[PDB]
């Protein structure tokens, strides 16, 4: 059986970097105090 195939391939077929967008690009937005 299959779990999330089609799910994670669906994501890196919309946006470039799969784990690159949602807490990085929020990550360096809301940084300063890190």
């Amino acid at each position: 059986m299959g779990k999330a195939e089609n799910y994670e391939l669906y994501q890196v077929e919309l946006g470039p970097g799969p784990s690159g967008d949602m807490a990085a690009k929020m990550s360096k937005k809301k940084a300063g105090r890190g």
